[PDB]
């Protein structure tokens, strides 16, 4: 089994990760002087949203040059530290690749509009309007339409996400080729994996039809739907994975789940894993700014069928939080004063004990909540802009109403600065924030959570130790015992002959379990949240609101 399916993954956004020269921005620097704090929590490998040369219209997923490093994260001189100081500690480092699209001032662009007959023209999407209007009624996730005219040509160029964001031409073969090359660049200075953006919307449809109705509703999954989607990632892996040995591993954002394993299965030499969407999507509306309440039956049964779809060649990533998401302990526990500890440990033990390689997101282990947001003008997020553009500026929505339900599903709530300590702003930074640091963050805090054996980051801490040293919690087999309960989330992992059961109650209120006939308590891993580890031979469990365990059995 390779390294990656046991490995305990972290997510670092470092625009908000560590400060190191009061620009109100987080920085190499910061990732680097801080590789103690996440060698000491456990974690093998990291992943790093984009850090090339960008304009930051969409903080890194914009980028002018794929090349050179982004100028507020520092020079090449401070990657190269950061990559020598992981190696030095045994760590790894994945990094981001935004190959659906580039920025708008990336040279293949400036190039691109310049004219309709240049070499680089094909190097995107331009297409003429149709009967007075857009190529066709495409929107873009960012506002209005995904066509943008250029009065130089006349014609509309695709963007997918944002104005400044084009869609790069993956019909177009130089376009590959550069592709290919570019990655071989970073490949090259030693790096261990590879995630890749938006990886499902780069083949588009021949013709650019209009969308139906229907896919108007739900336009993000007909964007997954291109033709030679397969036929690129498998060349890509031909030409650049297979001479490497670097973990991939994409971004599936909108497909159908019954296509996953087109991505994931290890004999179509694609990914190596998947981000999927359809947990931490489970509740959001189709506009994805409004929320629909769920249960634990709803949570359960979307996890057996992810679990499902990565069958015997295939393999997940797990994740509960990332950087284009709500907080973890606010979206699926309970962040009340009262509450918060005992549902963020709840949420570890299930991050930790899934089939798949977890991804920590910066701030969880902490048990960090979303942000208490006021006005419409505290959110950074560009989605939002654009949800004012497509609903308040058009009479759909008030603003006030817009605020209400953006304030729980914003991945600004993912973004304000790591709380570090209780002095000025967290100690993320000596100057300004580049967004407002939870006032929190004087009872959430790394330096606090650190020196205190019962808090998140110790429970943590001690289930990565666990993980680690029982293989059935990553590469065993799973399998959840009552998929129609709840109340209690129940599930075992078992490998070579070992079984573990992790028991996981989802309510604020006392509740039982008992066990598969047969089935009986032999050891207790861990618990939070109990009083009493149970007896051995136990055919049963009394839990208190939000317990969560871990029991070897038989
Ligand atoms: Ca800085």
């Amino acid at each position: 089994a390779p390294w990656w399916k046991s490995a305990v993954f972290y997510q670092v956004y470092p625009r908000s990760f560590k400060d190191t020269n009061g620009d109100g921005i987080g920085d190499f620097k910061g990732l680097t002087e801080k590789l103690d704090y996440l060698k000491g929590l456990g974690i093998d490998a990291i992943w790093i949203n984009p850090h090339y040369a960008s304009p930051n219209t969409d903080n890194g997923y914009d980028i002018s040059d794929y090349r050179e490093v982004m100028k507020e994260y520092g020079t090449m001189e401070d990657f190269d530290r950061l990559m020598a100081e992981l190696k030095k500690r045994g760590m790894r480092l994945m990094v981001d690749v935004v190959i659906n699209h580039s920025s708008d001032q990336h040279e293949w662009f400036k190039s691109s509009r310049a004219s309709k007959d240049n070499p680089y023209r094909d190097y995107y999407f331009w297409r003429d309007g149709k009967d007075g209007h857009e190529p066709n009624n495409y929107p873009s996730f960012f506002g209005g339409s995904a066509w943008e005219k250029d009065p130089v040509t006349g014609q509309y160029y695709l963007h997918y996400l944002g104005r400044q964001q084009p869609d790069l031409n993956w019909d177009t073969p130089k376009l590959r080729e550069e592709l290919y090359a570019m990655l071989r660049f970073w490949l090259d200075k030693g790096v261990s994996g590879m995630r890749f953006d938006t990886v499902a919307t780069y083949s588009k449809t021949p013709g650019f039809p209009d969308l139906t109705p229907e896919q108007m509703k739900n336009f993000a999954e007909a964007y997954t739907q291109g033709p030679n989607l397969h036929r690129y990632l498998q060349e890509m892996h031909e030409k650049v994975f297979d001479h490497y040995d670097a973990v991939t591993a994409g971004e599936i954002f909108g497909a159908p789940l019954n296509q996953v394993p087109l991505f994931i299965d290890s004999r179509r030499k694609e990914l190596d894993m998947a981000f999927t969407f359809d947990l931490i999507r489970y509740d959001r509306a189709l506009d994805r700014w409004h929320t629909i309440p769920r249960t634990l039956a709803d949570f359960r049964q979307t996890i057996d069928k992810v679990d499902a779809i990565a069958g015997e060649y295939g393999w997940n990533t797990f994740f509960l939080g990332n950087h284009d998401n709500p907080r973890a302990v606010s979206h699926f526990g309970d962040d009340r004063p009262q509450w918060r500890e005992a549902s963020a440990k709840a949420l570890a033990t299930v991050t930790l004990t899934q089939r798949g390689t977890p991804f920590i997101f910066q701030g969880d282990e902490l048990g960090m909540t979303n942000y208490p947001f006021k006005t419409l003008q505290d959110f950074d997020d560009i989605e939002v802009k654009g949800f004012f553009q497509d609903y308040v500026e058009t009479g759909k929505a008030t603003a006030e109403e817009l605020l209400t339900n953006v304030a729980l599903t914003s991945r600004d709530n993912a973004r304000t600065p790591f709380q570090w300590d209780d002095s000025a702003n967290a100690g993320f930074t000596t100057g300004k924030p580049w967004l407002k640091v939870n006032p929190n963050y004087t009872e959430i805090n790394a330096a606090r959570e650190i020196g205190d054996p019962k808090s998140v980051y110790s429970f943590y801490r001690n289930l990565i130790s666990i993980r680690h040293e029982t293989p059935a919690l990553s590469t065993g087999s799973y399998r959840d015992i009552d998929p129609s309960n709840a109340d209690v989330y129940a599930y075992t992992r078992s490998q070579d002959g070992e079984t573990y059961l992790v028991v996981v109650n989802f309510k604020a209120e006392p509740r039982s379990f008992t066990l598969p006939d047969g089935m009986h308590i032999a050891e207790t891993l861990i618990e939070s949240s109990s009083p009493a580890a149970p007896a051995a031979g136990a055919a049963s469990l009394e839990l208190q609101p939000w317990q969560s365990g871990i029991y070897k059995v038989k």
